[PDB]
């Protein structure tokens, strides 16, 4: 009702939509009971009661036990049995169950309600040997699971007796032995904990309820919620349920199954069964499970009912189901059902098959494949993760999903060489740097000791869809000795290593792969998602190849080409950029810009060709000037530059010192450059249009857009747009061709949103840069936030990394403000977002709600953004 | 839409409140005509017509001239004369006039409308010599001022004639000679430019109107508007006005006066007069000026009327007036009036006297002293900045206003040594550090190559009122060689140098200072200001002495005590801070904190004592951690730290590297420290309350407030407040005394304003940190904005430095948002501001308008803030 919800024959107080309050288990237990399936009657204590228990100093809140007892009165009346009553005993199980899968909860306990009086009656009704062996096992399990007594003490007593009676197997103990062994188990309670074994079933129950509530706060449970940043959950529910017995004979048993294969998706029952056994009997390890076919032979009637129950449950839930069942002398009892966990390949197969079956429509099917299911299918995967558990030597952050296998190297230069030679390289560094970008691209996998889900390594890796395990604090990298260590284990250069960027696992040796499981059912499924979504999904790509990759993965255009990232390919390009940054005179700047123009024009041609017929938004330079400079001592930087620039050493020292900035993220960057050196903008715009026309002449449909970075005033935008229009006029005149184009702005400075109504009058489109916008809104340095982020997460100051999940109340308020103002000022304004949040499912759902026109994300995140964009609609 | 506004006998179309449209001159001409003063009738062409002329490619827009002629018809009818008519000639002057004083506009031209026919009649009617000398003068002035013909060519003709006719002085020429000479002046037009002298008055007029409009865009006018950051002004007005003749004889003349002494403020007419001369002769400064007594003797009636008119004008304008007047044959004409420019000493004297006289009320009096006047009374100024223009060698950011003159040194230690020896030191560094604070205090001026107007070093400088020029990228400092360079120029140690911290100018040599003026009336005037203002003025002070200086200057309390700035005084304090920053264990931190506690407690006692009876707001640590480390090589820093820390060298290296940050302004600072290391907040809060109780026990009234820095979520504030309350309870229990106190938060992060309604529930007060808030809102690094600020100002992107003048449309919107949300959530919330804008007059007006409770500023700005709070001039 309020905290206690009963369920029984043909009725129930809860339902499947109350997982939050009753947990998954309690919710479906009620659901199965309400649809008329044979479910042993019971009650569920809500998750709110768990929270009240924790908030009340780990003690049951007033009144709760009376509500619990009312529920028990229902269960007793329904079973025509009573707790302490040896003539008509009621036995109970106590089962944990939160809203979602949660490790560290209390294991389920069975046969709660046994004592000497009840067992004596049980002995008379069903045999002494069976009764006292059950009593013995209950003493062991209840003590361990509820009281915290290790099994080793109960086993010590069992072996002691066996030793002193010369008996070699458990099976050789007489009922008299077991009756005395019961007394020994009882003693274990006093010896281990000093409490007695509770002989009143109601005390056993109170202890079990407390233990389940306590389990919610177990160190294992807290760590799971902390790591995965699970925030909603109030607590765990407690399910108290009447017992049914699958260990009464060869017409009895217990089993589990998925209604379809959870690996392949094949529509065929997939499960186990144990004849003459309780649920607990395999966990005890004493029995080996058999296939379902055994049930069909030994219980044809119960098997028949099970099959039809599976059809019922699939029809009712419209999904593949994970069910637990027990048969007590030909009578089938349903004990659990839930949506069945499955692989990505299984999810897509099941969803598509269920559509073909007419069981679900495409709207529902889109909700049957999780984004994480899709992600499995987009990358290489290990053939059998469980097979390599033995070889795992560390676990870091899953920076970029996918499997990688190769040989260890400690240098980006060596990674390129090895890749050129056809070797597979796993690049291992403490941290990665701009100079490492070449090798990182060449490496099969990247492993770093520092850095979070937003490190340089992590984001560049995730851009390329390249496996990356980041922030692996366990490793110590030693360049000088060409090794890295984990404890006393040494891993040398050349050694084979495997990385799982999805789980963060670091594995020794050359593990077996499977390629991405591209297949027809995925294309058909994604086509449903594509027809469903309202948002368009553009791509963040800076190179022709990345643009092509982006289109192959479904991108409908380029929402962001970061021109600052278009000079990593070769030394000549790096040399030219360095000349431009080191320039002091306007002639030195003209020389450097004239060198850069062919590279910009050529790359833009390649991007335009890849995106034939789709819009391409190119952004003006927003460079990290200090990052374009060599790494090393000021003696090496000045010397290397002197070679690349030809300038005197003192001129380089002067310029380096003049370029240094205390806070470069807020410094002389973005449109502040384009405005201060309009020649820079002229060069880039000339490359854009010269390339646009050239490709137009080759039959390529060019739909160019030019975007200004880091705008905080309408005047900045107006200034750069003026330059753009001038250069467009010239090029069009020179080449005898005029192309339509658009000019727009980043909205990544809080001020831009605050006066968006002024900026909207002057822009064809907005694109939210939520990386900088989050940085400026919070005042978090995107390069240093790791210094306090973990504490802030631990202390409940933040729920997620705001650089990963979009901050709705703060940043999101600027996004709504800018969008509203912009569209009011310019009804034809287009609004997108190209920050990292654009690929993050919950943020995509937010962006859809705010009415944006598109999201833009790096190429291998496009499929995810697509499915995410479809799931918020349906 | 009207562009021509006439004025004449007892009527006028404009008025004094239309300066924006008619200019000051045209407005007051109309105003004087309207109050019935004898003003020569005329018309004013609006500043809009100037803008239209500039927007129509420097040509008169279509209907304007016909509108000008209609105005001329009015003038002609009013004077009963006509242009070109020798029987009843109308002669005109053309006078420029913008809304405010503006150099670079066209000089006034007189006697427009003369030719041979008109002059022949003028001769007959009013004397040949007067006519032809007027003609000759007009030919010269019109040719030079309107046609661009140098005076030297006209003078060459005059001298030639004198040479041939054997006469020595101009005045010795007969009317016949002048008649011959005008023909020569006519020839000058042809010889000089190939132009003819326009004989038609309407053409003369057309050219004069064009020239005035063109003069608005003169290089000198552009530069003045640019350097003074004058934005708004559409153009200049043109005044076409009937002539009166002060050169008809010895019963005629021209004069200027102030209605009171502009230097002393004495209520006595202060001016000059020239018998038999035109206003041109007053500009030229060739004739020796005669005293007003000369006018009284020679034109008694005109003098009597002038004295009457001066009282009229003072009553009408309620201020001291600067008037120009002409006497034509005993008849007085008023030709200009405006509020008279005056010194700071004069402004105060005039304001107080006018109150005593019953002419104005205290309300108006507080408007009669500009903040710049008060600044002239309180601080040194250079006597005439334009005179040293030739010696300026660089211009940096005006970090702290004021004039400094001293000898160059490159070391804070030498600066204090020199100050002890009685020398004046200009401290020149690349950057300043904590260890330099002593020398900075001892130096007359500070010049840095890096840093902005709001870099904490500059902030500390402005605290002392010490002239500081920052961000002077032109200079290269060389400590070893004991010089610094600007281009090829070398400036040695010991050389004399002058700094203008208001303009950022760096001047070679010893420049002259304006003598500070003592004012006996300043106390009563400031008292009126104090009664008038609504805002309270608190002080930003971090030491007991600074607190006392703030109180002496009128501070009503401490709005911000920056605890990070409370460890500069000695080496022992710096070491203690270094022990705390280098701490890795909680024990090392507890040690360091125990060492810091006595300094904090001692300082807080001194501050509480100085501010006896007034509120003192102490802010928790917000430190630049990198800045607290020794200067020098990483070999020296590690050794110095190793000695006093007693940590291993490798532990120091690792900690130094772990503390380094890419963007420290957005890094591990503010409440991010207090939350990560609550022991730090415990220590500070314990010092605060222990000091508060101690001083209370000595009879001091302590009104303590504790403020949390850099909050962006309600959780951050809640966290630190929880710590504060815990410590408060302990200390009050320990010492047996309970004090009332308040807890609050900085609003200096855009997110804090965006969710202020949540933060307001948990704060007793907000204080806007508009330094950081501007930094985060614009994305401008407070230390590096100087690299593009000048370009942005020059290109019209910014109107002001947003770190100096509050950005109302952006940052101001967050201020209003936060204030509104906070007060809705907590009706008793107090809201202040302690950013640098708190001392800036226009920003103080804005803060008044948004309904803040107080402004807080550094001690020497308190007086300007007080007056600014009284004036509230947007
Ligand atoms: N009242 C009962 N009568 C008979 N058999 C029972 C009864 N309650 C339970 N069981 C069995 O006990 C075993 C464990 O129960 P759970 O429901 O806890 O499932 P678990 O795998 O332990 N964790 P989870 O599924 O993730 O929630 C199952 O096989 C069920 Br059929
Ligand atoms: N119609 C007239 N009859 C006679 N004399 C006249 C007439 N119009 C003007 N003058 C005089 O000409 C001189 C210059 O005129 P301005 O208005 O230009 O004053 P300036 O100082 O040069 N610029 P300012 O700073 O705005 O005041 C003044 O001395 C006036 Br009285
Ligand atoms: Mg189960
Ligand atoms: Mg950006
Ligand atoms: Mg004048
Ligand atoms: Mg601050």
């Amino acid at each position: 009702k309020k905290r206690v919800f009963t369920f029984g024959k043909g009725r129930s107080e809860g339902n499947r939509d109350m997982k939050s309050l009753l947990g998954g288990k309690g919710a479906n237990l009620a659901e199965m009971s309400s649809i008329g399936l044979s479910v042993p009657p019971g009650l569920t204590i809500s998750t709110e009661a768990c929270e009240e228990y924790q908030q009340n100093g780990k003690s049951l809140p007033p009144g709760l036990w009376d509500e619990i007892s009312e529920g028990l009165d229902y269960v007793q009346k329904e079973m025509s049995a009573s707790l302490g009553d040896p003539s008509k005993p009621l036995l109970l199980s106590v089962r944990s169950g939160a809203a979602i899968s949660m490790p560290g909860m209390m294991d389920t306990v069975l046969n709660l309600g046994l004592n000497d009086e009840v067992v004596a009656g049980l002995a008379g009704k069903s045999g002494a040997r069976f009764a006292y062996d059950s009593y013995r096992r209950f003493l062991d399990m209840f003590g361990n699971v509820v009281m915290g007594i290790p099994h080793s003490l109960f086993d010590e007593k069992l072996e002691q007796m066996k030793a002193e009676k010369g008996i070699h197997l458990d099976t050789d103990l007489t009922a008299a032995d077991l009756k005395d062994l019961v007394e020994k188990y009882k003693n274990v309670y006093v010896e281990a904990k000093g409490e007695k074994f509770p002989t009143d079933p109601k005390k056993q129950l109170e202890l079990a309820v407390n233990a389940v509530f306590d389990s919610w706060d177990s160190p294992r449970a807290n760590k799971y919620r902390s790591i995965n940043q699970i925030t909603g959950l109030k607590g765990t529910a407690v399910n108290i349920q009447s017992m049914v017995f699958g260990n009464m004979g060869n017409t009895s048993g217990t089993g589990v199954l998925f209604t379809r294969n959870p690996s392949t998706g094949e529509k065929k029952l997939y499960g186990e069964f144990l004849i003459n056994a309780q649920g607990e009997d395999v966990v005890a390890g004493i029995r080996t499970p058999e296939d379902l076919g055994t049930m069909e032979t030994c219980m044809p009637e119960a098997y028949k009912e099970l099959v039809e129950n599976c059809e019922i449950l699939e029809r009712h839930y419209k999904d593949m189901m994970d069910i637990e069942f027990t048969v007590q002398e030909n009578r089938l009892w349903m004990l659990q059902c839930r949506t069945g966990k499955r692989t990505g390949k299984g999810a897509v197969r099941i969803a598509v098959d269920m559509v073909n079956e007419g069981l679900i429509d495409t709207r529902t099917a889109i909700k049957r494949v999780e984004t994480q299911h899709l992600d499995q299918l987009l990358h290489p995967q290990f053939e059998d993760p469980s097979a390599y558990k033995s070889h795992v030597v560390a676990t870091g952050l899953p920076a970029s999903p996918g499997a990688a296998v190769g040989q260890v190297c400690f240098s980006a230069e060596d990674a390129e060489t090895w890749h050129a030679q056809g070797k597979s390289a796993i690049l291992v560094r403490t941290e990665t740097s701009p100079e490492d970008v070449g090798g990182m691209h060449a490496a099969a996998g990247i492993l770093t000791a520092r850095g979070g889900m937003t490190s340089h390594a992590a984001v560049v890796a995730r851009g390329w869809g390249k496996c990356c395990v980041s922030g692996c604090a366990d490793i110590r990298v030693n360049d000088d000795m060409k090794i890295f260590t984990i404890g006393d284990r040494v891993i040398k250069e050349g050694d084979w290593l495997s990385l799982n960027g999805t789980t963060g696992e670091v594995i020794l040796g050359k593990q077996l792969l499977a390629p991405p499981a591209m297949s027809n059912d995925l294309e058909i499924f994604m086509s449903w998602a594509d027809q469903a979504r309202r948002l368009k999904v553009m791509a963040n790509a800076d190179t022709p190849n990345d643009a092509l990759t982006a289109r192959n993965n479904g991108a409908q255009g380029i929402g962001l080409c970061r021109t600052e990232h278009m000079f990593f390919a070769s030394d000549e390009r790096i040399k030219a950029v360095r000349k431009m940054i080191m320039a002091v005179t306007p002639e030195q700047r003209k020389v450097a810009l004239d060198l850069l123009l062919p590279y910009q024009r050529s790359d833009f041609e390649g991007i335009f060709r890849a995106m034939d017929g789709l819009p391409v938004t190119i952004r003006l330079l927003d460079p990290p000037l200090h990052e374009f400079l060599p790494e090393g001592d000021l003696e090496h930087i000045v010397n290397e530059l002197a070679v690349d620039t030809g300038m005197s050493a003192d001129e380089i020292y002067s310029k380096i010192e003049n370029l240094s900035e205390v806070n470069p993220m807020l410094g002389f960057r973005g449109c502040r450059l384009g405005i201060s050196y309009p020649e820079l903008t002229e060069m880039q715009v000339r490359a854009i249009f010269q390339a646009a026309v050239s490709m137009t002449n080759q039959g390529v449909t060019v739909i160019p857009e030019i975007m200004v970075p880091l705008v905080g005033t309408p005047q900045e935008l107006r200034h750069q747009i003026s330059v753009i229009r001038g250069v467009a006029a010239n090029v069009f005149a020179e080449m005898g061709v005029t192309l339509e184009y658009k000019v727009g702005t980043m909205i990544e400075i809080p001020r831009a949103a605050l006066i968006a109504e002024e900026i909207g009058k002057e822009a064809d489109f907005f694109s939210f840069g939520t990386n900088d916008l989050t940085q400026m809104t919070f005042g978090y340095s995107r390069d240093d936030v790791g210094k306090f982020l973990q504490i802030y997460l631990a202390q409940g100051i933040l729920q997620h990394d705001p650089f990963e999940v979009i901050d709705q109340k703060g940043v999101g308020q600027l996004i709504k403000m800018a969008t509203e103002k912009g569209r009011a000022a310019n009804p034809s304004l287009k609004v997108g977002i190209c920050g990292e949040h654009g690929g993050e499912p919950s943020s995509v759902a937010f962006f859809d709600g705010v009415g944006l026109d598109y999201v833009s994300c790096s190429p291998f995140r496009v499929p995810i953004a697509r499915l995410a964009a479809a799931q918020v609609i349906v």
